[PDB]
């Protein structure tokens, strides 16, 4: 079997035969398309071993050594561990390997051409939130570098019985707290209102302000988690100005440098990494269209189309289009002048291409989610629009993950 | 499986879709693999190319009898029995049967309301069928779509309608509009190497002068008409000017956007498409609405094998063309689309802005899920091509799967004509 992708701007066809290879189920059956649905829906011995055997075959192959004295071993070792443990650790070389490859195989990443350069931090040996809390500030130093961000994922111990998780109950290193009013109204960032709910619960004493940024609420070996303040001066903020509009500035605007999602799962030949937080840069419509300008988050459109004199009486005027994209000029230029790293769309979405052309030459295919690869505005002038796309899930993989607010069994009177 | 709820992260609103337990064909997607952005993921047709046995077209016109007396509220009545021995009769002495009036006429409504692409169906009950299976000869296909254009059109108060010409039998006969609409520009390739007028026609335009039309050569010369009937060759007619309603392209605010000398057409309508009903083709079902602003602003205008205008209007709005992290396209699309609306609604001629389509096709959904138990939707086809996140339909999960009666592709015809 082979599938083939149209360009339909380009008229280059490839030909993916990587999809043979996936296993878990994409949502979607043989009458219905499930492809924009956000979410479709521990491990014994008997199931480990043919996982672990995968993931192990897959390593050596990678490394030019299928079938290798090493490689025979390997699997006599880890079938071993399975055998008297019930689970098996990674070394630090597939660690490394299954990392990056869970970020190449994440079908939804457009920055996916970077995959490679991803520095991994084994955080495996760690026991107590405390430890946490350092190995996070460490990661948070390295990966801003002082605005010259490089990407980066800290991985802690692997989930055991399900009793001991480690966590970050933080769904992002940085974020803005939000806080409901009385009179119904939101200050700070509304989606972060439940979690901020929680902190202040924890003890947290909040500022109140808009851009507050949260505390690190740590989880260690399935205990209670433990509240810490990333210390000021690692926290990396760019204040949001126009280069045209000297009015921009007094809207008050600003964002966090460096992206670092905390609140996912990371699935290595059947193990599960529950706390796994990892970063990049930004892509600039993630803060310019997303957080801005979502009617559930920060809904800056009325407050800039106004100072525009735009006409906002009838929506025919386009005046939430024209809003949009100066809120999204004035993030990409004040990020650039600050020299944080940060990715245009239409620069990504043209890396994307390269890369999932390559990615087909060397790989057999490239799974993408088209549904999340395509910029949420300007949609059809970037080249990813007219790219036809195949969605499969390979493994190793990032996975989604409940609350653990939802799970966690609270231990202390 | 037993019930799947799609969800809208924005409002929080749940709804629960039995629908697609009647859904007929594949949508190329399985367990394993998720084909939503391709194309034409699928090849899954109800019927063999062409003349097909009677245990082949027999079921399909029992399934799609049988759907539009459960419609209205008969199944088992006097004449339901009746229509079935009918139509048994009629394929055993001919191959084929023929639709009655109200049976055509629930087709084609229920290929539009169908049509999990088509963002505009809160209309689809709202549809004007003209009837033209009498036609035998491509003067009288001509007539015919006259009549149609002039009615849709109706002087900018536009009126959706389509016009059925007779079904397939051998596939030796089909009767086509080789056009892909019934109003679009043609496409010249220049001896430099560039094309003027618009790229996506240069095929079938050479085709036309190749036929004998004598091109204009302008940037927005109204192709000819090319029409097949009962299988013989194609043959050309000029539309009337007078039932081609244009429009000039300006800006409320730049007032040297009318000096692009831009105009546009009025009429949207869809001519290569294939209306399939209880096992019968339709190969030539000319359809026509209103236009969304952005199918001219963003796609026909910007692009990159189309029009390809943003950098000239970039250019005279005195962007930072440099680097694209200025957002010099993103700048211009939207004075583009603005200026496109604009010019439309100062010449009373009906569009609709991508915002309020959107808004209008929620709405549609909960009615249908609140009716029908579902409403099939192609996400990818539905999200606008500018300002995805900021329109309703972004944030609103949808279930595609494929109902008949429904509108299909077919090849172009002169990639299979064997002409005379
Ligand atoms: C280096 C720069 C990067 C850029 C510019 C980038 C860009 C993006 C964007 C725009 C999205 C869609 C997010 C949204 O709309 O909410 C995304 C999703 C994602 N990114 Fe990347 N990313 C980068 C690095 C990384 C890294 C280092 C990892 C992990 C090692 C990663 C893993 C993911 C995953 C797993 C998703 C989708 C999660 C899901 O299934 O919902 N990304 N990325
Ligand atoms: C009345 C106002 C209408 C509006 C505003 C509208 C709007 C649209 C738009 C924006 C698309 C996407 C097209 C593209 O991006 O190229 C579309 C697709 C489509 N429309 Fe509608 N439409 C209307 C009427 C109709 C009617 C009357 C019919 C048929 C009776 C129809 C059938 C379809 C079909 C079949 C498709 C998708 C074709 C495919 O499956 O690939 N539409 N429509
Ligand atoms: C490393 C990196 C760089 C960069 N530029 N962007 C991202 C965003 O990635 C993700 C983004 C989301 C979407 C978040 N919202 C959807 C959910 F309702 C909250 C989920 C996820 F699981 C991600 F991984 C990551
Ligand atoms: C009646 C009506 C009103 C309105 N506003 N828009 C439409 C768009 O219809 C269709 C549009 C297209 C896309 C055309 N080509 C561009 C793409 F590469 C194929 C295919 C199709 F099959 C359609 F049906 C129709
Ligand atoms: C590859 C991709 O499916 C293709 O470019 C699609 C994307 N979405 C679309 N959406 C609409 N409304 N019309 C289109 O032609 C397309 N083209
Ligand atoms: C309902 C729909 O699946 C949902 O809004 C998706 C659409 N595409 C997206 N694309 C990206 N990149 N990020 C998102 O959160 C979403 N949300
Ligand atoms: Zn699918």
């Amino acid at each position: 079997r082979f599938l083939k992708v149209k360009n339909w701007e380009t008229e280059v066809v490839l030909t993916d035969t990587l999809h043979l290879k996936s296993t878990l189920e994409t949502g979607c059956t043989e009458y219905i398309c499930m492809g924009s649905i956000m979410h479709p829906s521990v491990a014994t011995k008997d199931q480990l071993f043919p996982l672990a055997k995968e993931f192990i075959d897959q390593y050596y192959s990678s490394i030019k050594r299928f079938g290798s004295k090493a490689h025979m071993e390997r699997l006599e070792e880890v079938n071993k561990e399975i055998d008297t443990t019930s689970t098996y650790q990674l070394k630090d070389t597939e660690l490394i390997y299954g990392a990056k490859h869970a970020w190449r195989n994440a079908s939804r990443c457009v920055g996916r051409i970077q995959w490679s350069k991803l520095q991994v931090f084994d955080a495996r040996d760690c026991t107590t939130a405390h430890g946490m809390f350092n190995y996070i500030c460490n990661h948070v130093k390295y990966a801003t570098n002082k605005g010259n961000l490089r990407s980066a994922i800290t991985i802690f111990p692997q989930r055991t019985d399900g009793k001991h998780d480690f966590r970050v109950w933080n769904s992002q290193l940085i974020r803005y707290a939000g806080y409901k009013q009385p009179d119904g109204s939101t200050l700070g960032d509304p989606a972060n209102v439940q979690f901020t709910e929680i902190c202040i619960q924890q003890g947290w004493k909040p500022p109140r302000g808009r851009f507050d940024v949260l505390p690190l609420l740590l989880q260690a070996n399935g205990n209670d988690p433990e509240l810490f303040q990333i210390p000021p001066e690692l926290v990396l903020e760019v204040p949001i100005r126009h280069p045209k509009f000297e009015w921009f500035k007094d809207l008050g605007l600003k964002w966090y440098g460096l992206p670092a999602v905390s609140n996912m799962l990371l699935e290595i030949g059947g193990l599960e990494f529950s706390a796994c937080p990892f970063s990049g840069w930004y892509m600039g419509t993630e803060i310019g269209v997303r957080d801005y300008c979502d009617n559930s988050r920060y809904n800056i459109l009325e407050e800039v189309a106004k100072k525009m004199n735009l006409d906002m009486r009838k929506t025919s005027s386009l005046w939430k289009d024209q809003a949009l994209v100066e809120i999204n000029i004035a993030v990409l230029y004040s990020f650039q002048s600050d020299k944080v790293t940060i990715v245009d769309h239409h620069s990504a979405t043209e890396s994307f291409i390269k890369h999932m052309e390559n990615e087909y030459r060397c790989r057999g295919g490239c799974p993408a989610d088209w549904v999340w690869i395509v910029p949420p505005m300007s949609g059809s002038i970037t080249p990813v629009f007219h790219q036809e796309m195949l969605n499969y899930r390979l493994t190793p993989s990032f996975e989604y993950q409940p609350d653990p607010w939802n799970t966690h069994v609270w231990k202390l009177v």
